[PDB]
């Protein structure tokens, strides 16, 4: 699996929402809010029960998980970059020795003129998105992920404007692509398909698993199914969409539900996301606390009234048990358990499996038959 | 002044808001929450600033004091009790030694049969309201405040439902009549005309002086002005009410104002009221701090946009400054006080004028002119 493995695997690294609150609370140095207002909750003090719920962040990004490595390399002089994961983009991206902006004065840099397996392609490409606006050109070259490599046309940016305070507080450079969806209109494959069809792997597939015990940690294999990372069948469902991994599922928690949703599947989302009007319906008389001010839902780790959360297919019923969607926060309160579920109004009926999900089910993600597979992760 | 008065004065003892405030924290052990709260707030963690003040209690009578005092006797044979003072009210009321009720079993009652002095009436009598119901009887004997005796028409108790918890709570029997309102149809005036009638008395008037720096205390003054209470003139207003002590006035908190108020003096009422409308207004980037779930209304000692409240008549200004509004919490943390203003609506545009404004006024009520006086309270 993970020592010495059949297919590529590699590690990466997670800053998740747990990590995130708790800095939040040192630096506001909220605990004792926190802990006292819950003692209040638990006295029967707060009533009849208030919504204040909105707090509509809303932005799915607000959600994002950063997933990280630094072993990937481009060129034949093997320039290394910190890129983080991104499962919608089909496109790697790094920052331009010739990038105009402040953003990537502390960042790596390629530098075409230093690798001899340069390639030129100069077409100009360029995002704008409310977060920012990148622009820069396709160039070819390597691009190496250790064991794995491929010439290969990413986009070297000329121009980072936006996406702060983040990208300088981080040390990432750029931009890894495991998606579908490219910018070109060149038609460029995803670097996974790239190396099938140079004859790299096997196949154009590959699998996330995100260990029950390290909530930090993931691992990326490339080109096979690696079948100590599991128990039992891997079930396949179908993609509803050419260029996204989203499948068709029936969504019950509990006695709420809702047929035929969109349910994306993105291990970069911290949590597990529902529509709002589903979340009310939800979290009314299940005794979960919102604690005023902040974007937080509570309750104790043993609560007997939570429902499993149910994803249903024709053939197959995904399940989340509240042990998997609730993280303790013993630190703040003793058996004290956050909601790793959040309510979001994205496309209408539009559900977001994120690390939550992931850390239970093994998954798959096949570029050469536009399905995904899940399985029940193993705890190595 | 208190020390061999002019005309019989009698101390009375307060039950007020802070005191319950305070029980109901050491009841909750609310005092942590209430400081990490304000902290929250401080911090411009608390937003933009949501409306959470229903905490429609509303009632006033959870807002009244208990302005008791023991001293009042019935009968030859000087039955003592321990009486409530009601500002609306002209009937004495206690209980009967015939009380059926299991309220009644720990009070002290009244024994026609031991008094020499009684008369029969007989008359029954009885009030209905939301809080309980009162039936018995009148009957005539002396009641004697101290200096001052007459032979008197009260109420005697046979019956009493509901006025719980606090009737068994409190060492309180019965009831004594500083208003205007008679239960009977037989034209009983308040004790403090009688004694005019009698020549007890100049003249039927009284005072209430509530010390400055003892908010347990209150001071009862009838038959005359006296002068070594207060500084300055005495200004009168007209009664715009037969049977109560209400008067005509223009409202300005700052900006906030209305015109034509019905402003009625309630000594028993431990705030000051107005509107909720007006209130909202009035707190409105004022910075004052709702606690979530209490209602409780928090600020700095020295906030410096709270502005003076002003009640208008054609020929004087009553005016409250912040630190006459303002109580104090700083065994819950280091320069907080609350505002001792709450929302309430009553019939419309009426507002009421408790404690806070008798601790800086003098107040006089004058049943033969159907006026009350104000004047700045001295200092003792």
């Amino acid at each position: 699996a993970i020592s010495d493995p059949k297919y590529s695997t590699v590690g990466f690294n997670i800053e998740n929402s747990y990590d995130r609150l708790m800095k939040t609370i040192k630096e506001h140095k909220l605990k004792n809010y926190i802990k006292e207002s819950v003692k209040l909750f638990n006295k029967g003090l707060t009533k009849k029960s208030y919504l204040g719920s909105e707090f509509d962040n809303v932005e799915l990004k607000d959600l994002a998980n950063v997933l990280s490595f630094g072993e990937a390399k481009l060129g034949d002089n093997g320039q290394k970059f910190n890129f983080l994961f991104h499962t919608a983009s089909s496109n790697v991206w790094v920052p331009s020795i010739k990038c105009t902006s402040e953003s990537c004065e502390s960042k790596n840099h390629y530098d075409s003129s230093k690798s001899k397996t340069y390639e030129k392609d100069d077409t100009p490409v360029k995002l704008t998105s409310k977060a920012g606006t990148i622009s820069g050109i396709f160039s070819k070259d390597l691009v190496t992920i250790g064991k794995l490599s491929v010439p290969y046309k990413f986009i070297e940016m000329t121009e980072i404007v936006g996406f702060e305070p983040f990208y300088s507080e981080s040390d990432v450079d750029g931009v890894f692509g495991l998606g579908w969806k490219d910018l070109s209109i060149g038609s460029i494959d995803p670097y996974i398909v790239e190396l099938k069809t140079q004859n790299k792997i096997e196949q154009a597939v590959y699998s996330i698993y995100l260990p029950p015990e390290n909530k930090n940690k993931g691992y990326l294999t490339i080109g096979g199914i690696e079948e100590r990372f599991f128990d039992g069948p891997l079930n396949y469902e179908k993609l509803n969409h050419d260029l996204m991994w989203q499948v068709d599922l029936d969504v019950h928690f509990g006695n709420v539900s809702s047929k035929k949703a969109n349910v994306i599947l993105d291990s970069a989302t911290s949590v597990i996301t529902v529509p709002t009007e589903f979340f009310n319906q939800f979290v009314e008389s299940a005794s979960v606390f919102k604690v005023p001010f902040l974007s937080l839902y509570v309750t104790t780790c043993g609560n007997t009234k939570l429902p499993t959360l149910e994803y249903r297919s024709p053939n197959k019923v995904y399940t989340l048990e509240p042990k998997q969607y609730l993280e303790p926060l013993e630190n703040i309160f003793s058996a004290l358990c956050m909601l790793n579920i959040v309510p979001i109004d994205l496309e209408k009926n539009t559900f977001v499996l994120g690390d939550p999900f992931m850390r239970k089910y093994f998954t798959v993600y096949d570029y050469d038959n536009h399905t995904v597979g899940f399985a029940l992760a193993k705890n190595l």
